């Protein structure tokens, strides 16, 4: 697949000179991404959003051709697709489609004043973000930052998992640059593995914060890591009905209890008992049913 | 794909389609539409000319709503085909329709300004994703935007929709809310926006489109009083705000008035009524 | 204050309502409504809101004097006025939620009145006219736009300008048409008149209709007492659908004490004293 | 002045007194201060039904009851009615259709998150209920977000006036409230209105953080001691505020915080009556 050139200057022109502050006081910024910042953008009658990136030189527009690459190969509905690029002007600038719902972080946290997700919508979000992730593993791409952040919302609230700066082929290697983020990363990954085995991992961290609601980690909190929840569950202090997001009104315990199970078995600490995607997909697409 | 249901398990879910205000909510396009749980999710479910067209736009709902979801459209969650009658299984609107909001119906407070914007940004955007999906509501009106939990539109009863000038001997819809065209059979998206314009004015006045008891009849005809300098806008504010600026209305009008040309091929399309209603807010 | 009649100078009142600003509050001014023969304007004296009434009238003595007689939890309490400066004005006691009309039509954005405030409210009028007429006055302008209602909702009669000691007769016939009596339309001054006025407040009260809309019909809430007496029309069809807790048996209660009110011979309209009894009764 | 019910019409419209809660088929709303608070209908109206050793239950009946009586005002919950003549002590009062202010700061049941706005209008209701209090000389003993109500319009209402007390400084042997929110003074017996400024004040930083007041799996696990990360400059209010808000600026924010600060002083006299906190919260809008 090839992809629209833009010139510096027309996204410059639409993103009213890359205007760094946030879109409810008036400026352009969405959100600071993967190795960038991620502004509005309205080009021809298309309302877009446009990544300019911001390790080292070498790095970054090694990322930058990684991410139209992946992106050129992977497309999928549950992707968010890449429309464009420019190499001309001062900075990288990679063009997506607009996700009007923003991440999947921001909704569960009910950011700018957005109401909370339904059980239903948590649902669907869940089943979608696996499909995608399903879709990479078949064509032999691993994330490497599977996150709530990374999970894209579009107009209906369907799931589209985002940047591919990270991403990998198959086609278990080892690396000196460990990448990541820290709260949603495998111990393997965190070591300098890359296996599709570690997105798994990730994904369960995903699935903790879709049931509960809270952020995989927070420094003001005990236990400050949401995968420790796992293990208050299982030594029997608690169950998973006390941790569910008490902001919904429609979850009912067995559809819980089972997203919980596929959760739990994606958080084994052996990568090899970890179930693959597909299984998880069964398991989720079981779930509703 | 939809959840296939029972008739037997509809009818259990509303307590045997009870009709006292009870489980029914209100009567709604060619059927009742009653309150119903599943799990611990409160759901809307529609009870359903002749025996060859209510299953014609039985199907016609599904298809639609199978091709088209979005935020600003209500959620078809499903259906069932056996039992005596048709059901449609919908998102529970906890807040009802515009029009019912907008006339302040069973003591809910008047809404601001400032929601009044969100919701017609809203319908704007609901409108906007089905005619960029080829499809004609035909019946856009207060009583079929709903609103969720927190005041988001809902486009809601697609039974009357249409893919994408063709003309037709079964002229449908509310007449107060019809373009011209429509009302001759004409079938075309441009009479859309005409009844979405009529919103508009429901929105800025809080007056319904037609009231028997009232000079003009219809809400429509505002629009000449203030074209004809005897009244102006500022006149027609719902004084049931306290939050409206004189700008940001005239702005939503001048919507409106566009919407309302009696010539459909100089209305703006739905994209363009977006785009101002953005500005409205900003500018 | 707190238990004096305070002399303002024109100064002082002209400074609290910034310099009698006509804009509406809603929009940063002072005026809050036009009244009886002037504006009447929000105010802050001392830590106390406050409001004013510049006249927009001559017989700003009468309400002065009357005021000055007639002291009840149901009517509006008059803090001072002020007879030096350019206009003569009157000061009273701030009611924060406004007249029952504009209550009705949830004017500037205020919730609907349930069934209950409603019934407390009529109540609430109805002590206040008892107190009236026990006291041997007439207000002759009874309407929803002059029972004001306070913190608590508790109904206030106001506007005394027109009152009178509360049968006599006039040859300047004053009050407000849609609200008036047939004998008070051809000049005569009675009590009963005041009850015939209260009963088309307990028909807008029911309905949340003003007593004339010119784009109506019919333009005269009256008339529906017609249109329900010729079974049309039941009072059911005609109560105010903002409402979620208007029970039947008492709403045809009210009405029942409404149409005795609206009696179109004076001597056959119950007096104040048994419209309040029949207010009591329906709670329940 | 308030009608009287018979139990076995309480119990007919509240489900034989169902303990469930309304999300999982029952008709309990909440536990309030001695007593549980059921969903009823009577008439086309619905409404709230209190049911609360026998001497000091049947003595705060009659102190709810006397203090209702006295103490109507627009920024507190009304009493309808009660039932002296069944097992059981019943108070009926008007539905709050958006519950408490508690469960909307959490979005509890999934609504949506209270607009500054809002929280705004709800700050100076609730003072105003407060004032009305404290001018008819009446202590409430137990203000919280849990028993700030909000009608169909989200105006405050004051509610649980079962611990309220005449003045219109006494003491006691029954130390009564809720830890969380209590004046220092407080826990120790004393009663005062001085007290209640002081539970506003926490009040304020729910509105502002949308925290609760106490969180066991927090630091700080109370939320008082945000003050005191302020005040030694480790962090600013700026990075407390609730961030499921998109219309609150930074003056305004910063004003209601300088009121809940000097609510919290921890000596009671230096502490600004009710009547500077309206004033206060009035010039905050603007
Ligand atoms: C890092 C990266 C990002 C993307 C990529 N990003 C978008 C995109 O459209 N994003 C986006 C859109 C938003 O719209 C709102 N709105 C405010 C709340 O109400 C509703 C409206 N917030 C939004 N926040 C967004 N953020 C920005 C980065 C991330 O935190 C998600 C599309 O591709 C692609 C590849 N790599
Ligand atoms: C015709 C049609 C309707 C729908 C569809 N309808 C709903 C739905 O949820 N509906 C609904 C919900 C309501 O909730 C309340 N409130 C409760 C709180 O207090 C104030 C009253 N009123 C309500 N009225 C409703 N009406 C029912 C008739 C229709 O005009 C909308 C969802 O899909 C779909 C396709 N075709
Ligand atoms: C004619 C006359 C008037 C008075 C007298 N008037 C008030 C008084 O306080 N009045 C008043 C208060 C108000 O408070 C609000 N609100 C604030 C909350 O939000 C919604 C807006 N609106 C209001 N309007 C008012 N008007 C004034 C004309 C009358 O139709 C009602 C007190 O005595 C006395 C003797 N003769
Ligand atoms: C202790 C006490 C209470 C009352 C008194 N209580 C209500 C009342 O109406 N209460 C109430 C209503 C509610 O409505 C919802 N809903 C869920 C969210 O969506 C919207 C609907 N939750 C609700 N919770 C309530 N509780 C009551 C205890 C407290 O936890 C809050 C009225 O007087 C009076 C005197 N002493």
């Amino acid at each position: 697949t090839r992809f629209h050139s833009f010139s510096f200057y027309e996204l410059k022109n639409v993103t009213n000179n890359f205007d760094e502050r946030p879109i409810s006081v008036g400026g352009n910024k969405m959100g600071e991404g993967g190795f960038g910042v991620v502004y509005k953008g309205y080009v021809n009658n298309t309302t877009v959003a446009v990544k300019k990136l911001a390790i080292t030189t070498e790095e970054l527009k090694q990322q930058f051709d990684q991410e139209i690459k992946v992106m050129a190969k992977c497309q999928h509905e549950n992707l968010v697709e890449l429309l464009g690029f420019s190499s001309d002007g001062d900075d990288l600038c990679l063009v997506y489609v607009y996700m009007p719902n923003g991440s999947l972080l921001d909704r569960l946290s009910c950011l700018d004043g957005t109401p909370p997700l339904s059980w239903h919508m948590r649902c669907k979000i869940a089943q979608g973000a696996a499909n995608g992730i399903n879709f990479l593993h078949e064509n032999h791409h691993i994330h490497r930052d599977i996150k709530s952040a990374n999970i894209l919302l579009d107009e209906a609230f369907t799931a589209k998992i985002s940047d591919f700066g990270l991403a990998r082929a198959s086609e278990t290697v080892m690396t000196s640059r460990i990448v990541g983020t820290t709260a949603y990363m495998a111990p393997e990954a965190l070591r300098g593995e890359i296996t599709p085995k570690s997105d798994i991992y990730s994904f369960g961290v995903v699935l903790l914060e879709i049931i509960t609601g809270l952020p995989a980690v927070d420094e003001h909190r005990e236990p400050q890591l949401l995968l420790d929840i796992k293990e208050e569950i299982e030594d029997e202090e608690k169950t998973i009905e006390d941790y569910i997001d008490k902001k919904m009104n429609d979850a009912d315990s067995t559809s819980v209890e089972a997203m919980y199970s596929v959760a739990s078995q994606c958080l084994h600490e052996k990568k090899n008992k970890r179930p693959d995607i597909k299984k998880v997909q069964q398991l989720l697409q079981e779930m509703t049913a």
